C-alpha cells in the first residue's frame, strides 16, 4: 500500500483517496496522526533520529509536492498523482464543513490564526472552527491550550508550526489530546490570511 522512501513511509494516494481516507478518520474514536511529507522532509529524516521515528508512527503520511512524486519514479508502481499538502488541507475543509464538524486551528504568528479562521469561514461556509490560539506559547500555556482543544469537542487539529516541529508537538501529546484527526499544515495559516 506504501512506499519506503529513504526510511520514510509514502502512502501511495491519490487527492481523493486520502481525503476518504480522512473522513474513515473521523469515524474511528482514537488519534490519527496525517503528516504530508516532501523531499525536504524526507532530507530532514535522515539527520533527525526522532523525526523518523514519528514518521515511521503516523497513520497517513500524504505525498506532498511535484519533487517527492519524481523520486517515486525509481519504484515498481510510483505514486499515482501530485497531490498539494495544501489542497488537500482545503478540500478537507470542504467536504466537512457541511456537516459541522469541530475544527480547531493551534500555530501562526500572533493574530494569524484567527485572520485565517475569517476567510475560511466564507470559502466554506457553515464550517464549524471552535478555536483558534497562536504558535508561540509556553509550558503553562500549553496544558491551557490542550484543555481548550479538548473541551470544545473539536474532532480536527490542524496545527501549523512547520517541519518537524507539527509532528513532534503533536506526537508528545498524542495521549494528552482527545481529537480523531492532528494533522501538521505547517505554513498554511500564513497563506489563508493573505499575509504570505
Ligand atoms: C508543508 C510543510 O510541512 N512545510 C514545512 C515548512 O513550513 P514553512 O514554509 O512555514 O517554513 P518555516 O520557516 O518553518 O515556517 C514556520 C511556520 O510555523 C509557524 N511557527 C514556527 C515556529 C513556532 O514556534 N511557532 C509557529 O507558529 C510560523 O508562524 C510559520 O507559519 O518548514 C520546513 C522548513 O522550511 C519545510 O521543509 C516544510 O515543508
Amino acid at each position: 500500500e506504501r512506499l519506503d522512501i529513504f526510511g520514510v513511509p509514502i502512502d501511495r494516494v491519490t487527492m481523493i483517496q486520502a481525503v476518504d481516507i480522512l473522513n474513515n478518520f473521523l469515524q474511528e474514536n482514537r488519534l490519527h496522526i496525517v503528516a504530508t511529507p516532501n523531499a525536504e522532509i524526507v532530507m530532514m529524516a535522515q539527520k533527525d533520529k526522532e523525526y523518523m521515528e514519528i514518521l515511521n508512527n503516523t497513520d497517513l503520511n500524504v505525498p506532498d509536492g511535484s519533487g517527492i512524486v519524481f523520486a517515486s519514479k525509481v519504484f515498481k508502481k510510483p505514486l499515482p498523482e501530485r497531490v498539494a499538502g495544501f489542497d488537500l488541507m482545503l478540500e478537507f475543509i470542504k467536504g466537512i464543513s457541511s456537516k459541522g464538524v469541530k475544527i480547531y486551528l493551534l500555530g501562526a504568528a500572533a493574530q494569524v490564526a484567527e485572520q485565517a479562521r475569517a476567510n475560511l469561514e466564507k470559502l466554506y461556509p457553515g464550517v464549524k472552527i471552535v478555536g483558534t490560539h497562536h504558535g508561540y506559547f509556553t509550558e503553562e500555556e500549553e496544558n491551557k491550550i490542550i484543555e481548550e482543544i479538548n473541551n470544545k469537542g473539536a474532532e480536527v487539529l490542524f496545527v501549523a508550526l512547520g517541519a518537524p516541529k507539527q509532528e513532534k508537538w503533536i506526537y508528545k501529546n498524542k495521549d494528552k489530546l482527545k481529537v480523531k484527526i492532528a494533522m501538521g499544515v505547517g505554513g498554511s495559516f500564513d497563506v489563508i490570511a493573505g499575509k504570505v
